[PDB]
């Protein structure tokens, strides 16, 4: 069938690269333009730029990674075994979608680790609404609302929690918030379940710097952000085991 | 049919009498369909563990005298569909005993260091060494979970969510730090290293446990009903107790 | 004395310097934004920190005062319309002067020269776009290797800004001390930090030493400026002090109690 | 000059400990366990804490050191492959002093007094409720598991576990950090430690129930109708004898981080 690989740039991802379809020269055609299968061959980064490349066609293509450096959440499948890997099962996992309204038309964008909203430079400030129903004033750097895949990025070195990506939901934690009697905050990191909208409306300032994983710009005259669980949904090619918790275990604790 | 239990003070007792005299409604604290708690969370917490074995035909209301609760919205001054909410199966083993929580599910140590490991889905994951380890139902993370650090969920998601204890964090007891939440079908099982006495709490309920061999906890297949009249957000009740 | 005011601008703030420079006119008060030894904020913090900046050349004898046009600050404690108290305290010298440890920061290249920084608040430091990749070094001793978003070293009256939102404790400013935050630690098996917040007293100095990007955005007070080549980054509680003129006694547990508890 | 030696119970502490008293038998050392000079401590943190308690009326007096059977600890710093070394070092008398603040502990209902070498912390017997006052003036309500003062050195036990920041021993200072605080509309706490330096006291005043479990280090002791829980730094300090130089730093790094040469 089609497919295509990306590479991160480098020597030892490229050379992985070329090894790999020279393997396929069986029935699998070479095609960047309707590919059914994207392997991915670097990192996380690497991958989320795979993502972002072939988003338009996410219900028609499986994806896979490749770390040629440290083991990633999205890249799990080391060099060594990319023999084995040139029949499998699909495993979705749920992603965020961003909107973004001024003042004209709106913006949405699709993420697959998190996206965060900050400050054009000086203090950050939004009132966070949920569900049509205001719930705090913040003031800090930013917020961060995260995938289930995404805890493992961002999302936990700001101190959130890790979730499941089985789980359909989204998370959303903090930045450096002031956090005092003029601009309480809940502190706590919130996950919203599905069909619940996530308001960021302006108090003062109206250009904001919202980044989607990793690509990063600059907003200008924003009326409002609304963050919600996206109905599309990525998809992997499981061929063995490897349950996410063990891949948090070999992250984190090891 | 239907219940009614009470705190215990004049205001709740006196309040409960009312409620009799207004029920075609047969009062029947053996089979009832409907159990009011009158007083706040904390009784209604032992209104749910009064009738565990019947939750599959049993719709709550929560009636708080004193002030606002998560589970008692209904101010007292108001006597005048189901939503469902997940539940937390905590299972010890030595013959196995089982309870289910409302709020959270907590393990501490019989006096000294508790470490345990920390074992998910028949894969150890880390060595735990701290005061204890907090399992919490979606319900349950606006109050012991919370104030572990834990993260906020909807009430809507079926998970559970584990909060660290004040763990020690260091090379021989590496911990993740980070609360974690797991889905439905998931097992976490606690297993002691050394000492096998642990002081098990489930809810209001702490009791000490001798000669453990295995603590699991899974999301139980049990939910608890409550009667919605009116719309309170989940997130609103979060905004009116912490954000003021 | 010689003495000056500074504004932050708006209306309010610049009514109250000109009626209080033609307040110190009625005593033996000069007007000297060169050479003086009392300088009066009138605005906010962020006022205050363009004050301490514009005369960190001549710390050992200025003596600041701060006054809050807006919401109280743990820098600017004083109110507009204690303004003609303040003038007659100031004129008698009738004051002592409380002192505030700071923050040094030096730059060291591959060698242009070598760049030196005080902070009244803290000093950041992060990336130029990617990770931020750094190796901790406390007293010529190799401690942690850190990837995240960045660093945050905090002086003691600084702990109360940036420090506290970052998880930080509160240190009373009468503790020579500097504090190191983690931002947004990734914190694995690569790159296992501490987590905890430390606190370093006098004549410890944490080295953070590049390991593959040499570009890093510093910022000192909110002057965060790009620098490139970067071939060290030390940190030393400063040697000089920021003076205070006290008049009356506003507690910093009282000050940090009405700011971010109830006032 | 005379000295002494703890053990914490196992047969390593034991048998290293015989062959300690045998080992300055050599040397002009005599062994006296009520009035010594140099309090040495074989086991853990644990074992060290005790030995603190134990000759805590003569801080003054004594110079500590410490021995770890097992892990590294932060007031047991030698190792048992070392204890030929020590002995030596100890009988020639070469080595220069190292003073570490403590915590004073006062309880009021006459009045208890409680010297902690770690922390001291404050729960319940329910709901912890008490009011936090700062130098005579009140600064918070707190409601929770309890609270927790911390001494420098003790920063690093379980005042690190409770979030709390890592302060150097030099610094004369003590940390206050919060157990589980709820943080709500009625019951608002500041959330961050709290580092106070000399002369600051912090009282806990009690607000519904007056019984509290008051634990100082190791000893967890039940104070009944309590009026005020006053915590300030100590003036009397803790003295180590140091023979290399074995940074705090480096006890922190050895513990928390890595340990690659073991
Ligand atoms: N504006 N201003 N003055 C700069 C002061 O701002 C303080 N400082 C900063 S400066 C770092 C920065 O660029 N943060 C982005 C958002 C932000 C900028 N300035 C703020 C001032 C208050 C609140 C937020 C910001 N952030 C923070 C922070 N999240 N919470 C508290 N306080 C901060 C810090 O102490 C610095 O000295
Ligand atoms: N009782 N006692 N033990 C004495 C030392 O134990 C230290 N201490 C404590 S005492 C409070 C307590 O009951 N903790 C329950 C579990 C536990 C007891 N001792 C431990 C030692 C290490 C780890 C866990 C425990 N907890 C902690 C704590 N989580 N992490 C670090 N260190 C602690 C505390 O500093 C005290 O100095
Ligand atoms: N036992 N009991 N009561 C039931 C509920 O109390 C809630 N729960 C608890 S119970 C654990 C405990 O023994 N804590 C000592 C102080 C305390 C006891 N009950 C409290 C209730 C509120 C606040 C503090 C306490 N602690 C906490 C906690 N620090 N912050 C929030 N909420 C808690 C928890 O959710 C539990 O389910
Ligand atoms: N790898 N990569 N690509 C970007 C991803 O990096 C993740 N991501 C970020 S992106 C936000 C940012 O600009 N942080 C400044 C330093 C930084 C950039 N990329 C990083 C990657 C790892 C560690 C630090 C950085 N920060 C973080 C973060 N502290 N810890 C974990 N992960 C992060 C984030 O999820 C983003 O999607």
């Amino acid at each position: 069938m089609k497919y295509m690989i990306t590479s991160k740039g480098d020597e030892k991802s490229d050379l992985l690269r070329l090894n790999m379809i020279a393997g396929f020269g069986y029935d699998m055609e070479y095609d960047d333009v309707e590919p059914e299968i994207v392997i991915s061959i670097g990192g996380d980064g690497t991958f989320l730029s795979a993502f972002h490349q072939y988003e338009e066609r996410l219900d028609e293509i499986a994806f896979i990674g490749i770390h040629t450096g440290h083991l990633g959440f999205y890249a799990d499948w080391r060099p060594a075994e990319a023999d084995k890997l040139v029949e499998y099962q699909k495993v979705s996992y749920p992603l965020l979608k961003t909107t973004v309204k001024y003042g004209k038309k709106e913006a949405t964008y699709l993420a697959l680790n998190e996206s965060t909203v900050k400050s054009s430079g000086g203090p950050f400030v939004v009132d966070v609404v949920i569900n049509d129903i205001h719930f705090e004033r913040f003031r800090g750097d930013g917020l961060c609302m995260s995938t289930p895949s995404g805890t493992t990025a961002y999302n936990k070195s700001l101190g959130g929690a890790l979730m499941h990506p089985s789980i359909e939901a989204m998370q959303l934690t903090e930045m450096a918030s002031i956090n005092n009697r003029v601009y309480r905050t809940i502190g706590s990191p919130l996950v919203f379940p599905k069909h619940h909208v996530v308001s960021l409306q302006p108090v003062n300032d109206k250009d904001f710097q919202i980044s989607v994983d990793h690509l990063s710009i600059l907003h200008r005259d924003v009326q409002e952000i609304r963050y919600e669980v996206s109905a599309k949904k990525i998809h992997f090619a499981r061929f063995r085991s490897f349950p996410f918790w063990r891949r948090v275990h070999d992250s984190f604790i090891e």
